[PDB]
């Protein structure tokens, strides 16, 4: 069928021919807002032409955004392995309406790339759509221009428990272009485990979440109140792994061509002689999101940006370890990802030998401390009574080792262990004080 590459180019190519202008995709280090920690969503470098602060020459856009969601606001990072349809690093496929058409024109464009003949012609049948329960508007076009079976247009309310705080109203933080939405859904098939968009387990990977079209109303104030946008405006996100799925006949991201190649890269240098486990699709993904990071700026450090870095490449050796990797492993997967990731690994391929370096050099200070780490953690479980290890032991893995608490949370979830993360920081802080103490300042 169609790669990866050529998904994203038809999506591209789909919104040209409507008119749209092809913006190149922003950096994954946001333009002097921290706050944020990475770019999370396609809408955030158009961010101040939905708020009408800044306007552009072009009324439509179309993006392929590298995305990172591993801090936040969104964390998908303990979903990495576990899921069918999460990752860390991703590209969010996106249209975009400044003041030009909204509702109607939007989903009438999202229907024609899916299920039209001449584009990704999927079945109409395996298709729900949600709706913001007050948005009649969104319903009933749903419903009557487009035609969709009332069985598979489902409402959805204030299902987080505050108003506004849905999963039919997409939020960019505490403040900021924000609106009702409406999400396109597809059916797997009934051999997965999962229900349907508002069931106790829609979380399953049954019926998974491919195309999120906001509909751009509100400026979010500070105080939580609600100021219309100058312009009703669209912001649509479209995962790329996820649509490659269903157009490449699997249920998982990470059985896509581009993750196939990658898992295969992954499991050649580290020995790994099974097809697919947590740990090759956790590296495989891991790759993505570090090599990528340090190639839009971020350096591994202790603090903030970096050391989200520094956990997901620690976190990512500690899984080539678990595979039995020899030697050091994590660098020699950028010369693959580059050639996977084609059009879109063009930024990183720029500065390979300059992100391997970065790699090879975070990981061999990791291994002088990460063996001997996993020796005292597996002694300290084996006396451990209870499903909780305690935050002393969390700390020293830290403090000595270099275990980030959420390395050490993953080991034990392996394990069924949880880890006592309020001891931890409890023992963290208390080291603070200790230097605030000795110090002076
Ligand atoms: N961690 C992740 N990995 C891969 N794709 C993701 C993702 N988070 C979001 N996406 C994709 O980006 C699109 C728009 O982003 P959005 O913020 O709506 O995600 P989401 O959080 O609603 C998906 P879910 O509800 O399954 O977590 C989604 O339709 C989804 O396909
Ligand atoms: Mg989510
Ligand atoms: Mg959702
Ligand atoms: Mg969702
Ligand atoms: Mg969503």
């Amino acid at each position: 069928s169609k790669s990866t590459a050529e998904i994203r180019q038809a999506f591209l190519d789909f919104f040209h021919s409507k008119g749209h202008q092809v913006v190149a995709s922003s950096s994954l280090v946001p333009h002097n807002d921290p706050t944020l920690l990475f770019t999370n969503a396609g809408m955030n470098q158009f961010k101040d032409v939905f708020l009408g602060l800044d306007k552009r020459n072009y009324s439509r856009a179309t993006t392929s955004q590298r995305c990172v969601r591993a801090g936040g606001k969104h964390n998908d990072l303990e979903n990495v392995g576990y899921t069918a349809r999460h990752h860390t690093f991703f590209e969010m496929l996106g249209n975009f309406s400044f003041g030009d058409y909204f509702k109607l024109d939007a989903i009438l464009f999202a229907w024609l790339l899916l299920t039209s003949e001449k584009w990704f012609a999927l079945p109409k049948e395996r298709l729900w759509v949600t709706v913001y329960e007050s948005d009649d508007e969104a319903y009933e076009i749903w419903e009557k221009e487009v035609g969709i079976p009332r069985e598979r247009i489902i409402r959805i309310g204030d299902n987080k428990g505050a108003p506004y705080a849905s999963d039919n109203f997409w939020q960019m933080g505490d403040t900021g272009p924000c609106g009702p939405c409406t999400e396109i859904f597809y059916d797997h098939g009934d051999h997965i485990w999962g229900g349907p968009p508002g069931s106790p387990e829609e979380d399953g990977d049954r019926y998974i979440e491919i195309w999120n079209i906001v509909f751009m109303q509100f400026n979010r104030q500070a105080d939580g109140t609600m100021e219309p946008l100058p312009k009703p405006s669209v912001d649509t996100g479209m995962g790329l792994e996820r649509i490659a799925a269903v157009l490449q006949h699997v249920n998982s991201n990470y059985d896509i061509d581009l993750f196939r190649t990658l898992i295969q890269a992954v499991a050649k240098v580290t020995g790994a002689t099974d097809l697919s486990n947590k740990s090759l699709r956790v590296i495989a993904d891991h790759i993505r999101s570090c090599a990528f990071l340090i190639a839009d700026g971020v350096m591994p450090s202790n603090e903030n940006r970096g050391y989200v870095l520094r956990r997901i490449i620690r976190r990512a050796v500690r899984h080539g370890n678990m595979l039995g990797a020899k030697e050091t492993f994590f660098y020699k997967l950028v010369g693959p990802l580059i050639d996977v990731m084609g059009s879109a690994g063009e930024d990183l391929k720029r500065q390979q030998a300059q992100v391997e370096q970065v790699l090879k050099t975070e990981e061999e200070q990791f291994a002088r401390t990460l063996e001997r780490g996993l020796a005292l953690l597996d002694e300290e479980l084996a006396k451990l009574s209870g499903d909780t290890l305690d935050g002393e032991t969390a700390f020293r893995l830290y403090d000595t080792y270099g275990f980030p608490v959420d390395l050490t949370a993953d080991v034990c979830r392996e394990r069924n262990i949880k880890v006592d993360e309020a001891g931890f920081e409890a023992a963290m802080e208390e080291q603070r004080r200790r230097a605030r103490e000795a110090s002076g300042f």
